[PDB]
């Protein structure tokens, strides 16, 4: 399912984002001079299950969760430098039942153990000065596709 | 190279659209009451190599050719009746150097000879009310890639 | 990487299965009065790190670990029946560091978690009336590849 | 469909090969030392609607048909080297109705026009020193599958 997310907006899945699922976000840019790039995958009651925060002026990139009134968790990080591939650098997560995977354009995955047992309904996209395009690309799969040999 | 093409606009290709070219354009959405909607794929010069006019009023796909400031060519037609596929409508065009194949969602190719022997430089969407989704998202390649299994 | 893997044979890995990497297993036919076939993904000691019987008579999928002459472990089995698609079966095992992902054609995938910390050297496969065709299409990638909108 | 040929064999294809069809043979080896390399595609009567003849010690290789046990008609041939990437060299081959389009790993595709108004119901491998693997993998399409952006 193709669905095109714009900066500081949503977009409601047609199906939930469960176990199995996978979601490949595309950007058709790189604007090397962005700010803090969010990405949040939220369930039907707005709880936001995996918080992606991209702080290329922290060099760091951050993962939360917390419910839609309720205070974060302690973070979970990792370096922000050499992660995305410009000009069309990706974000790609997977729905592993117990955790979230993640993977960038360079470097190993990072996982992310669930903390609210619930499914996505949506996916938000937040930022004042994007890292990435708007809209950018997003094909959710409910499972794995064939993979190509290369 | 990944563009979001929006409607009524265009994207300036970063490298020309050649012989061996491919460009996959997929949209997040059909809007069964939209009216006709066009891609054209324009030469530097800005004169339209290929002319894609896509009239569900008509039941019919135009297909022509012109320069900056000439006329069109005799037209090629088919019908447009299922060839696109909810919700996520597609169309394929691959550059074969001495004509074009465009591919729909279903049904058999067409096959464009070319008429202005001059490579692409721009792709650009237009429709007062677009059968398709704004922006509509393009994966434009060099040479076609490695195939998945299905 | 592409390696034709024959049955009661094993294909040498170019580079090691470790974190991130993806093995697309596929066969060419489906034998439906096979009997149990297996598959082994074993260190350079020739230990079993991951091993899948396919059991039809018991119709069930036993995965287990054992070092090179060693006890096998508690087993971890699940249904054999509405796993694989004829005419072109397939696996998918991907290895996620702290555990082994493995996908068949249907159902939600099988999640293994690693007994013996070592990366796979070679993959088997053995069978005396094999489900699957000899050899299988084994593609093996170091980290997941770009995807297709389907 | 995924088919396995091996060296001096063929395989019956399931459906016939015809226009939009699409098969992409890949070899899990390249010999540098192999001779001349055959693939043909056969109609059901066994013409040879196309014959892709590799020639490395004439550093060509020669395109063309010719009925059951006709005559050769004339050659169509392009220059053997940097044509092939190895350790997994591979040949996609697609049917455009009134021509073939063929595609090794480096260069242009080569285009060479139907001369036999048949289908193919066949493909076969012929080799006394494979330049291949025995045998190669091929997956064979009923018509262009959805593409991974890179
Ligand atoms: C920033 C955004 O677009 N989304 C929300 C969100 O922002 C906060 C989350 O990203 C959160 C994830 O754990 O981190 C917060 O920053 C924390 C620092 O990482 C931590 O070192 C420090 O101890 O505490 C701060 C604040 O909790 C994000 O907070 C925002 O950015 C920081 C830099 C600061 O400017 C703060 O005032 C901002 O709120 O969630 C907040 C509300 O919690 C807003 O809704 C953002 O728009
Ligand atoms: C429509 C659009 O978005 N692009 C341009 C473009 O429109 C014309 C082309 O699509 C052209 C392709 O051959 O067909 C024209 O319609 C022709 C009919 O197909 C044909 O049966 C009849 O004999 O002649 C007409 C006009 O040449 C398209 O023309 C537009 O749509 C038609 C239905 C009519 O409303 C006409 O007034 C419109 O111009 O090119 C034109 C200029 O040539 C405009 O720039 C459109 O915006
Ligand atoms: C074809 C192949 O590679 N088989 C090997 C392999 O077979 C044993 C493993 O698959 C092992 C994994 O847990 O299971 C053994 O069967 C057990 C049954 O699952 C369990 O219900 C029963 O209580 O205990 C047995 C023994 O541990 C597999 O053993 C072979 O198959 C079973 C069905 C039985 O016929 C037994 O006699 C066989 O040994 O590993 C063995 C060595 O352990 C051989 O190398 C097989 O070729
Ligand atoms: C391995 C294989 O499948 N080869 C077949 C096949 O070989 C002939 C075709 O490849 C044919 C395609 O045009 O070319 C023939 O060679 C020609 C040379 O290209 C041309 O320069 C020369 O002037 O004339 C020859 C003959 O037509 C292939 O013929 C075989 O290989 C050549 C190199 C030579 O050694 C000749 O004696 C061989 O027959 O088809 C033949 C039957 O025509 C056999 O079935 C091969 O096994």
């Amino acid at each position: 399912m193709l669905y095109h997310l714009f900066v500081n907006n949503q977009v409601k899945l047609q199906n939930d984002f469960k176990p199995e699922s996978v979601a490949a976000i595309r950007s058709s840019a790189f604007n090397s001079k962005g700010g803090t790039t969010v990405f949040n995958f939220l369930s039907a009651g707005e709880n936001i299950l995996l918080h992606i925060s991209i702080r290329p002026g922290e060099n760091v990139i951050v993962f939360n969760s917390r419910l839609k009134n309720g205070a974060w968790g302690p973070e979970e990080r990792i370096p922000y430098a050499e992660k995305f591939r410009p000009p069309n650098p990706s974000i790609t997560v997977i729905d592993h039942g117990d955790r979230f995977q993640i993977r960038f354009d360079y470097g190993t995955s990072i996982y992310y153990n669930k903390r609210i047992k619930e499914n996505a309904a949506a996916i938000a996209y937040n930022a004042e000065n994007s890292l990435f395009s708007s809209p950018v690309t997003v094909d959710v799969h409910g499972l794995l596709p064939p993979l190509p040999p290369a």
